[PDB]
């Protein structure tokens, strides 16, 4: 599988793998996960090491991820405040949770979602959301550029 994706310091995109990965989370200073899925564990809970967010999205054509893009943002927002690192994944790192990633560089970077996905293409090769979340995304991007949230 490939490697968890440094996005920034306190950012990282992964997949089921990489959320169960105890000592690399810890290493990585990593106190938050986002969990991006209806299905999958909260790996490492009942530990009590993290702070968890599940975004219970299906990966099927019709899901609204936009819907989770506050809420995300807020997270990771509450990580990078009090100095610790995020994980977010969903089962390969590849769509649902690349989308959130994506869009979270979009509004916090002020990237265009063109260069926020080529941000992320280029650190994570395996991405690729799925066309629907890339509608979402453009989107998004219109939204972000007139002052609709």
């Amino acid at each position: 599988s490939a490697e968890l994706t440094p996005i920034l310091p306190f950012l990282f995109l992964g997949n089921e793998q990489d959320a169960q990965d105890l000592d690399t989370m810890q290493r990585l200073n990593i106190g938050y996960v986002i969990n991006v899925t209806t299905h999958l564990p909260l790996y490492h809970y009942e530990k009590g090491l993290f702070n968890y967010k599940r975004l219970p999205a299906t990966d099927s054509n019709k899901q609204n991820l936009r819907q989770y893009f506050e809420e995300a943002f807020e997270f990771i927002e509450e990580a990078h405040q009090c100095g610790k690192g995020l994980l977010i994944h969903c089962q390969a790192g590849v769509s649902r949770s690349a989308t959130i990633v994506i869009a979270y560089l979009m509004k916090h970077t002020r990237m265009t979602m063109t260069d926020a996905y080529k941000f992320v293409k280029g650190k994570r090769p395996i991405i690729s959301p799925a066309l629907n979340f890339m509608g979402q995304l453009l989107e998004f991007e219109e939204d972000l550029n007139n002052g609709v949230t």
